[PDB]
């Protein structure tokens, strides 16, 4: 039981608004949630097709996302996770206080940042 289940149905919300046929920000961004120091469970942010699903825990790459497709990858508490995703922080305040780690391009939840902020 995580805080972002309480906040995924507003998510897909969001997601299931956006325009099909412009697409422009299509990046695959993993995200491992943390619970006590330890992932407990793991989700893709798939911006190319639109949605969030869960994927095999702590896992670096699957058969549909193989190493050379993900963009960049997030582990994150889980109660921060639900702060970004109700507009209560930024992606860029919690890296500042050092609160995360990202591999691959940084830059992506950044700009998810700006892009998210509108919608
Ligand atoms: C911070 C968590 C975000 C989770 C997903 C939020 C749902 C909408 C996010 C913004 C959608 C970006 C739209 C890009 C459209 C495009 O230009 O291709």
């Amino acid at each position: 039981a995580l805080k972002t289940d309480q906040i995924l149905d507003k998510l897909n919300e969001k997601l299931a608004q956006v325009d099909r046929s412009k697409r422009s920000f299509t990046v695959i961004l993993f995200v491992h949630l943390r619970q006590e120091g330890k992932v407990v469970r793991s989700v893709v942010l798939d911006f190319n097709d639109l949605k969030i699903s869960e994927i095999e825990l702590a896992v670096t790459s699957t058969a549909d996302y193989p190493a050379e497709r993900i963009d960049a990858s997030i582990t994150i508490d889980d109660n921060d996770f639900y702060l970004v995703a109700t507009k209560e922080t930024s992606f860029a305040a919690l890296i500042e206080q050092g609160k995360v780690d990202i591999t691959g391009n940084k830059q992506a939840f950044l700009t998810l940042d700006e892009k998210f902020r509108n919608k």
